[PDB]
């Protein structure tokens, strides 16, 4: 199995993660009974696949629409990632209280996931993978990478 | 009369004297303001404070800021007289304006106020406000 191989099958295997939605190995962090961060409760190995920053993928259009929607109630929060793929600018809009892990996870100027554009036939998603090797028990932090 | 009044709330937004409020502590961190004296309907609160600016150097002060989310949002956009303004308080300073929270239930309005043609973003008391109460803002 070559290098590329193992490539497209992790991209499969990652392909079905974000399509599953299952978001295993992780947990809510708590403090007086509110969701402050997220802690990995397995091994993660430099460049593995941690979770999506899950949202609806919108245009600018549609994306200043929601955002002058937001802004009137702080309620809300600022949960929209704007970013370009392919000459284009797209918004990742996790504004919707969910249960999903992916927009508990904090920043950190020294974390230890950064963010990556994953492909699935065309439309952008944005992951975070692991910045190098982390242990059970550690808080994800995530900067830009 | 008029001209006078005017002339007061100008004062206080260009003295940068804030007074009557005090920051609300917990773990050390400064959280929500406290009124530390009387407010009657309509009187001025505080400006939310910030570096006025159009659309061009909104939008890149935005990605930058983007990129540190220690930062946080701060920046308020707003129409005045058919064009689009932005005031940004991403700056951490002792300005307390930044400091007060959002309530559906709240005790302050946004309002414009203009001193000669710039306009200012200032709170205003939407009800009277006895001392010792948070406050807490919504749009007006
Ligand atoms: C994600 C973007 C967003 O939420 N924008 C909202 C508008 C800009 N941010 C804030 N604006 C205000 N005001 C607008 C005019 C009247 C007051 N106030 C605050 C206060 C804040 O902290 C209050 C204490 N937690 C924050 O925190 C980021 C932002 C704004
Ligand atoms: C103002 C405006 C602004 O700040 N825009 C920043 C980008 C959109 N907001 C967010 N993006 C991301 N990511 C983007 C891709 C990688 C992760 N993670 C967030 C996690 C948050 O809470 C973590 C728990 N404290 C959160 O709280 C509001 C907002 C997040």
């Amino acid at each position: 199995k070559s290098k590329a191989e193992l490539q497209s099958e992790e991209r499969k295997r990652i392909d079905e993660l974000i399509e599953s939605g299952k978001e295993e190995g992780m947990k809510i962090d708590l403090i007086d009974g509110k969701g402050r961060g997220v802690i990995a409760t397995k091994q993660f190995s430099r460049g593995d696949f941690v979770v999506e920053y899950h949202g609806d993928l919108i245009e600018i259009t549609d994306a200043k629409k929601r955002e002058a929607l937001y802004a009137q109630d702080p309620s809300t929060g600022c949960y929209m990632y704007y970013f370009q793929y392919l000459s284009k600018t797209y918004c990742v809009d996790a504004t919707r209280e969910t249960n999903r892990l992916g927009r508990l996870i904090n920043h950190s100027k020294s974390g230890n996931c950064q963010t990556k554009l994953h492909d699935i036939d065309g439309v952008p998603h944005l992951i975070l993978i692991a910045s190098r090797d982390i242990a059970a028990g550690e808080e994800l932090l995530y900067d830009y990478g």
